[PDB]
């Protein structure tokens, strides 16, 4: 399930995690412990996406990038992950550019084969109401309970 045509270039820039719903326990505490910084998705060779986050460590900025190779229908990619020994499938199921995407995500190979997340990217670090209503009503149509969904804390201080 992918954005209808989706347009690649009109992706790309400074995005923020603002929320996340996983069967991951162990990913939603970290995670939830952590204040979040801006994404850059920028492009990679091939097509690829490469996507850095930054995010605030025990008051130390760090940060990670990913590499999304194109995988499937347009707005889906698949991530390597060295980590993990996995692969999992990243989609970008509804954007409207400017605003949003709500990105989904799940193992497609390896033992991280069982793991799904639900992703709410954000143009502005903190996301309207109506975004964030739209988001747990995304999780849970990807079968996400309530008590999943974790709106994740944000920093200006690694900017």
């Amino acid at each position: 399930s992918v954005q209808p045509n989706f347009q690649q270039d009109k992706f790309l820039g400074r995005w923020f995690s603002a929320g996340l719903a996983s069967n991951s326990s162990w990913l939603r505490e970290k995670a939830a412990a952590l204040s979040m910084a801006k994404s850059v998705v920028a492009p990679a060779t091939d097509g690829g996406l490469n996507l850095t986050s930054t995010f605030l460590r025990k008051n130390q900025c760090e940060t990670r990038t990913m590499l999304l190779q194109p995988a499937g229908s347009l707005g889906s990619y698949s991530y390597r992950s060295p980590h993990w020994g996995s692969t999992y499938s990243v989609s970008v199921v509804e954007t409207d550019y400017d605003q949003y995407a709500l990105l989904y995500s799940q193992g497609s190979k390896g033992p991280g084969e069982d793991f799904r997340m639900a992703t709410l990217y954000s143009r502005t670090q903190t996301p309207r109401a109506e975004l964030k209503e739209k988001f747990t009503a995304f999780c849970k149509a990807q079968g996400f309970t309530e008590d999943t969904i974790v709106f994740l804390p944000q920093t200006d201080k690694c900017m």
